[PDB]
């Protein structure tokens, strides 16, 4: 019942997989730096669940939060990254079925335009930086 | 509840405030901010069928904006700018309505939240000299 | 009432005025303003079925705009620029209508209100050499 | 009446004129203007079922525009540029129609009116060397 | 008649032409103009169900444009540029159709007419070396 | 016939060509052109249910574009650039389709035609070294 | 067939490749390109219900883009840039989807094709160091 968007970036970091069965993401936060031009930290909240699921080191000078209504889908989703085994996530642009949008970080090397739908989860690897990030949707 | 609570953004400082009125919605909201500090300093809210002005923070800035909200008019677009961390502050609010009205108060230099939308019902957070933290409240 | 009263913005100065005619609406309004002082100085209003011209302020400014309003035309966008505080003044008005007509008078360098919308019935406030204060009035 | 009179804008100077015909609407209108003075100098009008040209003003300008109006075509947007005061003059006309046709005559540097909309039926004002003052006339 | 005659614009010079066919409409029109004189010089017109080319003027210009018109396609926008006066000339034509097709011929440096609209049925005016004068003709 | 013939624009030179297939529409068209001469030099065409390539002119140009046409896709906009006269040439083609596809080949510096529209069925004209003339063919 | 083959554009060089799966469509496609050479160098494709990655060409470029395609998502706009001739190369791709998604890879300085549209089923062409030749394949 889930669609796994391609994980983009490098092979480094501590693995993460955040997905509650019968739930969807109600809030997502991205943390990035002007110093490295990288995403560093991600936080996620699910419906009817106050717990925050986090990865990465929140050392960046900027963060954006997107709140998602229960009937709201992602209709546009771009992740910017540096490719190769030594790849990092650099940016994210999300647009919703209600015209809400967020833009984090930088888009200077490689891009992926992912699958659309109801955002259910995230998987990847993170340490000091977001090495790699894949979105997960409902089928 | 019958209400959606958007995340409070900013620091942990100042005196807590909650502005909500049983079976009531915001008909008017006022933001005060300074070019000197690039922060919101003061917020004022009025509800439908209630002439009382509910205020928090110190009205010391050189700019103010007021948004009046028709009884049927909703928020379709909402951004709050803030400085993140325990020591944080709310720096700015952009609202757009179901009738093409829009306001821009203060600054959006550090962190942003794109909040939940709907019929604006209340606000909560903390304030003293400054708005330390701000979260919107909507009907279901 | 059968009226919505938008906030009076600006100072407490000048002679009070209320332009409202029972069972009538504003067919014409005129805004006079100066580049010298960047203030509104003078406002005239004509109502439906009334040849009488209601005026307030001193027509001292070097610019004037007139908006004519069709009987079935409403305001869908309204911003008033003003200097806040007791010594305040109303500095500018932008109006847009249900038919794509729009006017822009004066300056928007200090505070702003995005008012209520609807069928413009009347205006209230205070004036002398300048428009000290302006509130719009709409039908429910 | 069965008519709407838009405000005559400009000066008190020149010979008065009123162009209207029983059960007849404007089928054509011409505006003469100069780059040297940036005024309207001359207006001509033809009515439905009437080959007579009604003209006023001194046709001395280096530009002219004609708008032809289909029998079922209305004015949806109408801006007249003018210099305010007793020594005033009409400086420009922008008209936009129900079928997307549009003309621009003259200059818009001092004062503007956005008039009423509808089926153009006549014009009135005063002209000598220049168009001192112009008001539009529409069916109810 | 069953015809609308748009104003003939330009001077009184050259040889008269009138191109119309009973129960027919313009399927093609060609405008020849020059960068040297910034004038139209030559016009050709073909009618529905008729192989004949009706031409007037001197084809001496360095540019031509052709608009082909589908049987159900009307003119929704039509602008003719000209020099006014007895010694006048026709300088350009812009036409836009019910299908989004358009053409621009020549220059719009002096006077302009926004014409009547509808199904293009014919043209009349005067021509010699130049197109002195041009009017359009439409069905009712 | 069951076909509409757009005007052949260009000159009288080259070898004639006519590309049409019984019960067959154009599925692919290629334009070759030079920056050196600012002309079309070569055209290739394929029809529905037919793998043969019909070609004319010499492919000496440094640019090509291909348009592929879905079976239900029509041309809603079509401009051919040319040099007029007996020694004329085809210089450019702009096509826009019912699905928002569009190509632009070559140059539009001298003369233009906006052609008939519909389902492109074939082409005719003449070519040798260059495309001397080109006319489009559509279904009724 | 049940397949529409767009023209393979570019050179005759490289190792031929054909990526198609019986009763399957493309779910992901990656283009790798260089600013140094302004060519595509490498392509990867994944099909519905199939975890295998089909690659061709040499991934030596400094940029990559991935377009993921929803199961019901089609191609409504498709341009490939290329150098024509026996010695040719693919230089760029633009894809636009039924859902407002788009990618742009590489360069468009010489020749273009606007291909057929629909549900993208596969690709074919040749590749070694570079993408010499690319053709898209759609469902009927
Ligand atoms: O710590 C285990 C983890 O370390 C290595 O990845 C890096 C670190 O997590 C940290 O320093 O930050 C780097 C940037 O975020 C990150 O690449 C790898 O050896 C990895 O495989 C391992 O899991
Ligand atoms: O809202 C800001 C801040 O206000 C209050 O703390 C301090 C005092 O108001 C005053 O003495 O000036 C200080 C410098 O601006 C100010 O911090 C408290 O309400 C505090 O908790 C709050 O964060
Ligand atoms: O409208 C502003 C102001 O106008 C009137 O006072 C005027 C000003 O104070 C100043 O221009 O000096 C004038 C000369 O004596 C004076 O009229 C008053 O109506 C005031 O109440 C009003 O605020
Ligand atoms: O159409 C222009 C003009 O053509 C004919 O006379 C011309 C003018 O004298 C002048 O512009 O130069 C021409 C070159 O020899 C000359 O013929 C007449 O038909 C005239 O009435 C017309 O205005
Ligand atoms: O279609 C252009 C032209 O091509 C052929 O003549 C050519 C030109 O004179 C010139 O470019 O030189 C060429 C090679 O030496 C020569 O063939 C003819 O087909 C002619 O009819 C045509 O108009
Ligand atoms: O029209 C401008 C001007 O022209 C003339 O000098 C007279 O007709 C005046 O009465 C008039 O004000
Ligand atoms: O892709 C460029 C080039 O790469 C290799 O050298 C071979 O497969 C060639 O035939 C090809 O043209």
């Amino acid at each position: 019942n889930y669609i796994y968007s391609t994980e983009v970036g490098g092979v480094g970091g501590t693995p993460f997989t955040f997905m509650q069965e019968s739930g969807t993401i109600t809030s997502i936060k991205f943390n990035w730096s002007d110093q490295y031009k990288l995403l560093h930290h991600i936080e996620v909240k699910f419906i009817n669940n106050a717990n925050i699921y986090a990865t990465g080191d929140p050392k960046g000078n900027h963060e954006v939060i997107l709140e998602i209504d229960d009937d709201e889908t992602i209709i546009g989703s771009v992740i910017g990254y540096k490719k190769g085994n030594d790849g990092r996530c650099t940016g994210v642009k999300l647009t919703t079925s209600k015209g809400k949008s967020i833009m984090a970080g930088y888009f200077e090397e490689s891009l992926i335009t992912t699958y659309t739908g109801k955002l259910a989860g995230i998987k990847g690897g993170a340490g000091s930086d977001i090495d790699r990030l894949g979105l997960i949707f409902l089928k």
